[PDB]
Parts: C-alpha cells; sequence; structure tokens
C-alpha cells in the first residue's frame, strides 16, 4: 500500500499534509499473503514507542517526513508488552527489556529480569533455537554488548538478566552456574547456541575464564576460538567475511561494552526549553570509522545468511535509543533511531527483491520521552531541538527523580512486511509474536 | 479478524497471553472493501493516546482484557497531527483540540486557536456541511458543552475557539461578529448549519442574547426555538423524540458546561504512589440520572439519522478523557474512556448488522497521562490504582509544573471497521482522514 507517505505538497493548503496518494484498500489486499516466509528480519528498537518514532521523523525529516523504511512498512497493528510479578503471577504493567524480549522469542510471559525462563523458572527454547534445529541460517545483530537482554533472550535461559559471564552467574544465577551443574553464563551459553551470524558488542565479558567445563582456564574468547568461531572486530574485517555456517560462525565484537552512539547532544534538563538555546546534533567525535553500523551490520549478515536454502531468522536491534532515552539525551536518542531506519531499509530492500521475506518492526515496550509544546514548564528534564522544518521541537522526560527515566507500558506500534504479515494487523500481545514467526517459518 | 482479542488463557504458561484464535490473513481480506458506505460514524476519545487506552484497559479489563468496542477494530494504523504557526506557516508540532479538529473535518492544516480557517483565515466547507448538501442526515455529539473545539469544528468557522457566543465574538473574532458582517459566534453558526441531531453540553452560552441579525435581542436558546428546533435537556425527553430532520432539527442541551464524569477518583499528587495507598474508582454521585451516558446519545442519534434513505455522518465524541487528563486525575479519565467504548460497542453493533457503515474511533491528539512501575519517584503527579488484575498500576503526569497537564505530539492510533476502511492502515495524516471520508461516502 504505502511506499511514500510523506505529505503531498503545501502543508498550509488543502490535502497538502495528506500522505496517501490514492485508495490503499486493493493495494493492501494485494499485500496480504499467508503462503509461509522462507526468511524472517526482526528489527527491534529498544524503547522506541510511537513517541520516539515522530520525534525522529519530525527532527530528521521534519513534520510532513516519513521515514523510507521505519515508516513504509503496510501492515500495522499495536501490541501489548507487560510482564508478570514473580510470585504472584500477576501482571506487571511495564515489563523491562529481558521479560519483553523473553516473550517475542519464547511465546510466554516472565517476570522482569529473566532471559529464557517462564516465571517457574523453567526453561522454554527461542525463536532462534527451533530455528536452527529446522535447518534454517540463524543471525543475531545488535549495537548493544551482546549478553543485553534483547540479543541475549534468543541464545540464553538464565534467571536473572545480570549473569553476563561466569563471574556473575556464580553469583546471581548458582542455579546456571557452570560449575554448578547449570547451562552456563549468557556468553556461555551464546557460545554454545552457536547462531551462524552474531555481531554486536561486549568483548569484555569474553574476557573472563570458564570456570567448569571442557574449557576451563581458557577465557570465552579462546574458547570461541577453540570451538570453530571467526572473530572479527571492526568494519574492515567483516567485509572481509566470506562465509558463516554451523562449521564456521561470525562472531563479530565490535565494542568492549555497548557499540557508541552516533549523534552527540547535550543532555535534557530542567526548564531547558526555556534557560537554554535550541540545539541541533552534530555526529559523534568518539565513534571510529572502523566501528561498524548497524545497517553494514545488517547488510552483510543477510548476506551470509541469504546462501542457506533452507532460509535465515534474523533479528537486529537499535539499542541505544533505550539506553539515549533513559539518559533524557534527545540527539543520542534520535541518532539510535535514524541509525535502526537505515537497517530496516536494508531490510526491506531484500524482503522485496527476495519476495518471501517478512520483516517486522517494533520495540520491546514504550519509553520516557514526550514531545510537548515549544513553552511548556515541565517538572522534569526538557530540550529543544532544531528540527528539519527550520521549526523548534522540544522532548520531555518526566517520569523519573533518579538519574535514569523509565520505560512505560503503553501498547505501541508493531509493523510489517511480507508473507504472513497480516498477523501484525489490530490489537495482539507480544507473545502473538512467538507464534506469528513460529508459524509463517513453517516451524514445529 | 477482530471480535475477541482477550488472552486466550493463562498468561503465565506459554501461549496464554496471546491474542490471536488463528490466522488473520483471510479474516483481514475478508474485511477489505471499497464499496461506498452509505453512513460513518467518527467516535472521537479526545486525548486518547494510545497510553490512555492502555491504561483504561489495564484498569477496567485487566491487562489481558480487551474493549469489547475499541479495540474490537480490525483495521488499525497510526497517524499524525501536528498543527501550523500561524505567521511561519511552519509546523507545531503539538496540535489543540481545535486545529486539529479543523484537520479532519476541513482537510487542511491551520493554527492552533482555529476552528474550520486555514492559517490565511480562510474558511472551508466541513464534512458535516458537504455531507447536509448531498442529502445525507448529519448528527454531531459530545459530552462537552457544545460550543467546545470538536464539536464545533464541524459547524462552525471561527477565529479563535474562544468565540463562543455573541459576547466574546465581539472581542477575539470581531469579524466573525455577526454586527461586524461576520457569520456570527460558534453557538450561532451551529444554530444556521442546522444539523438534524445534535446533543450535548453547553447550555449556557444559549442564554447568551442575539446582537443583530434577525433575532436579536432574544437569547441563542429561544432562537432556537423560534427556528424550528426541539429543544431536550434529559434522557427522558431524548428518549422521547420519535423524528429529527431539517423541518424539526433536534438540540439536546444536557449541562450548562460539560456533562458530568462517570467516576470519581482522587487527583494525582506528587509522589502519591509511595505516599499515598492505591486507590479504587467509584461512580460519581453528582451525576444525575436524567443526564444521558455517551452510549445513550449515540445510540438515540444512530436511531433517529439512519432513517434518511440517503444515509448519515455522525461524530461521537468522548470528551472529557482529555479534560481530567488534563486535571491529573486517572478516574476521571479512565471512566471517560469506559465510557466511550459502550459508545464505540453501540456504533459497531449498528455497522456489522447494517453492513455498510464506516466506524472509525481515534483521537484528535495525544496527551500528558503515561503508566510506570509501582515503584516510581517521579517528579510530576503520580497515583496508584486497583486494576481489575488485583494489581497495581501507576500512572504519571510530569510534562507541566502549571495546574494543567499538557497534550503531546506522538502519532496515536487510528483504528476502522467497514468499507473504505483499508484507507486507516499504515501511517497517514489526521488530513488523509477528511479525504478518506469524503470519498467513502461519495461527497464531491
Ligand atoms: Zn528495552
Ligand atoms: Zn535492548
Ligand atoms: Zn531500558
Ligand atoms: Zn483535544
Ligand atoms: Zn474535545
Ligand atoms: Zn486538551
Amino acid at each position: 500500500v504505502l511506499e511514500n507517505r510523506a505529505a503531498q505538497g503545501n502543508i498550509t493548503a488543502p490535502g497538502g499534509a495528506r500522505r496517501l496518494t490514492g485508495d490503499q484498500t486493493a493495494a493492501l489486499r494485494n499485500s496480504l499473503s499467508d503462503k509461509p516466509a522462507k526468511n524472517i528480519i526482526l528489527l527491534i528498537g529498544d524503547g522506541m514507542g510511537d513517541s520516539e518514532i515522530t520525534a525522529a521523523r519530525n527532527y530528521a525529516e521534519g513534520a510532513g517526513g516519513f521515514f523510507k523504511g521505519i515508516d513504509a512498512l503496510p501492515l500495522t497493528g499495536q501490541y501489548t508488552h507487560y510482564a508478570l510479578n514473580k510470585k504472584t503471577g500477576k501482571p506487571d504493567y511495564v515489563t523491562d527489556s529481558a521479560a519483553s524480549a523473553t516473550a517475542w522469542s519464547t511465546g510466554v510471559k516472565t517476570y522482569n529480569g529473566a532471559l529464557g525462563v517462564d516465571i517457574h523458572e523453567k526453561d522454554h527454547p527461542t525463536i532462534l533455537e527451533m530455528a536452527k534445529a529446522a535447518g534454517l541460517a540463524t543471525g543475531n545483530v545488535s549495537t548493544a554488548e551482546l549478553q543485553h537482554a534483547t540479543p541475549a533472550a534468543l541464545v540464553a535461559h538464565v534467571t536473572s538478566r545480570k549473569c553476563y559471564g561466569p563471574s556473575a552467574t556464580s553469583q546471581k544465577c548458582p542455579g546456571n552456574a557452570l560449575e554448578k551443574g547449570g547451562k552456563g553464563s549468557i556468553t556461555e551459553q551464546l557460545l554454545n547456541a552457536r547462531a551462524d551470524v552474531t555481531l554486536g558488542g561486549g568483548a569484555k565479558t569474553f574476557a573472563e575464564t570458564a570456570t567448569a567445563g571442557e574449557w576451563q582456564g581458557k577465557t570465552l574468547r579462546e574458547e570461541a576460538e577453540a570451538r570453530g568461531y571467526q572473530l572479527v572486530s571492526d568494519a574492515a574485517s567483516l567485509n572481509s567475511v566470506t562465509e558463516a555456517n554451523q562449521q564456521k560462525p561470525l562472531l563479530g565484537l565490535f565494542a568492549d561494552g555497548n557499540m557508541p552512539v552516533r549523534w552527540l547532544g547535550p543532555k535534557a534538563t530542567y526548564h531547558g526549553n526555556i534557560d537554554k538555546p535550541a540545539v541541533t546534533c552534530t555526529p559523534n567525535p568518539q565513534r571510529n570509522d572502523s566501528v561498524p553500523t548497524l545497517a553494514q551490520m545488517t547488510d552483510k549478515a543477510i548476506e551470509l545468511l541469504s546462501k542457506n536454502e533452507k532460509g535465515f531468522f534474523l533479528q537486529v536491534e537499535g539499542a541505544s535509543i533505550d539506553k539515549q532515552n533513559h539518559a533524557a539525551n534527545p540527539c543520542g536518542q534520535i541518532g539510535e533511531t535514524v541509525d535502526l531506519d537505515e537497517a530496516v531499509q536494508r531490510a526491506l530492500e531484500f524482503a522485496k527483491k527476495e519476495g518471501n521475506t517478512l520483516v517486522i518492526v517494533t520495540a520491546d515496550h514504550a519509553h520516557a520521552s514526550q514531545i510537548v509544546a515549544p513553552d511548556t514548564k515541565a517538572p522534569g528534564l526538557t530540550q529543544a531541538l532544531n528540527t528539519k522544518d527550520g521549526a523548534v521541537m522540544v522532548m520531555s522526560y518526566g517520569n523519573s527523580e533518579e538519574d535514569s527515566q523509565e520505560h512505560t507500558g503503553s501498547q505501541l506500534r508493531i509493523a510489517a512486511y511480507g508473507p504472513h504479515a497480516a498477523n501484525v494487523v489490530g490489537l495482539t500481545d507480544q507473545t502473538d509474536l512467538f507464534y506469528t514467526m513460529k508459524a509463517a517459518l513453517g516451524l514445529k
């Protein structure tokens, strides 16, 4: 249906602000397919609700603008993502990164903090696992440290998202502690899952020594190398990769912790929309040209995984949308949503040429950021920005007196393109997503 | 495809949180129609963003619940609603009730405070006016005072939403003051528009005397009578009406200002989620049993209007969702969202039976309210509630240090059922809505 949702002309004139060219009915009808998908790409913007897409479009593309990727997905709906209270099993209206990530990769709700386990601490398999078993190639890319909840919730079953490596699993997930007869720390289970392509950051946890098993004394990196993993650390090496399979999986660790953000801008402040000058985001001088971009990572991955005839399952995550949104930093937060949009375009481009791919773009939960009037005297942290329209936009963060703005529970946008995309429409639940992908791929 | 979007069973168990029974593809495909709507019902929730639909579902139906009306609409998407700066013609990221209401009834963007006029102050015809011209019956119901921006924007073209009656038009819209050769105040233009069914509050402005014209010296109420209008002021009278047409138009004034809210509850407070006990909303003891409910007014309207063989156009508004959201009062807000759902149900029930009706449910813009974690130490106004899950939900309002919480610019939900509904899917603009309706009805 869509392709061009930018305003038609002069937004001050009748029908100049319109985004529709004509009637969607027929076109939408010719976008609805129930034939099985061969591949699947799920782009997740951590903490990217509707208020985040809007504020990024307004700034990067202007009010009547249109994201060539994020907004170009025809089928749309809103979905629920509430977590559960571990004890009572009552809903916890505001999920975290882990409970939410677990819900779409597992199909079962859980308490906040849990990775790959229901409230009974019982393990369920992720869609990446079911994928690998069926023969498909699997990929996991993100801009966050690979041990972070979102990329991790596909390759690890643990009791606390804080169990990154050996050192922390023995203390917080004693039962998963390798020594204590457990599957191991997040990193260790990641290394076990052995998805074909895995790119992101978090190289520091791989500096830890395994406490038990066949590779004790050896750091996790050494273990990885020992186990047949190709390890790349920058744009160049990643580009040099010619193949990624079970015999030669790819592992890219491009940062100690999280990969750097693209734009730099001052942190929002109290009465900053009034006491302070409007700001304009400038590129981040810290981020080197050696650190790949989410779109480059997303691109290489599709290239390596597309060689598998059975198909592939890929999950991409723009992580720092969340982190900057926590930090109350409009610029880092917007640069990150733009960055994801590029990744989404690379996906959409392939999905279109191929024809049997199903692309889904959504978020794990809503977040703090709100778009308010220029003259707003708000209690939280505000900041004025110079959008592309030449107008000023004021963003507000007013849900935490703490040094971190919190997520929120508002239902949010879920959009998709491809085979079985109709299952994204209307109201649904984060967990239906698991079942939508399992069935589109034809999994068991 | 819809009908039942409630969690299938046990949310703690795999697939129990799912809302989807099966594959939507075909059901959705058999919902896509481009045949002309014979009628149209537009339900508007003032300030009802996604974060508002959620907090009211969580509380009234529980996090795994589903609004029988608001959530039972198959085709969904998000739409923008930015206003325009009057001077520069640049986008104003956060609209108001008027700029927004003008955009969907007229199809052109405008500055904030404007009803039926573009930024040049030029008048444009509304969809109610274009409907009356074509022979269709017209109705405009709302729980706010009829002079309020949303119901007014369909029958009045003015330069400031503040020009309610003769007295303030001479002041703020002197070029609209009847005396100075203008079309008149909002109330006066409403009395001229003469839609078949008009129900709501704002009976106090009808106590004003006309300054010029045929009926000067008389109250606007008296004029309404003189002009052949049926005046009903309570449910008993409303129920008693048997017909409403151009010869016998209906005018229901159920309150001096706004109709009373349905539920009572304490106003959110600073640190209210921690210094205070969770609250439970109670019905409003003040609301007389004689004041109709939005669903009752929506019901009688559809009854009288559906008698026209050409068809009808009806706009229904759940007004106080916005006002309570401004007031930082979760209970009034939610009761009002619940109030509208019942109206939506009445709408869908008719639409489904008839078969040629298009029902659209949305909001004019986003608002302040946020759902936050229960232990949230927020800088604004918080308040903890006892939901239906027996769980506690914390709501925050942190965008204004003033005594009024502000709207927000986040794109929000637009959902529809019926002929031409596919045009609601994807990203669109508030103004596109105008063209979709105009097209659906076959208006010139
Ligand atoms: Zn998250
Ligand atoms: Zn994340
Ligand atoms: Zn977060
Ligand atoms: Zn409004
Ligand atoms: Zn209103
Ligand atoms: Zn308002």
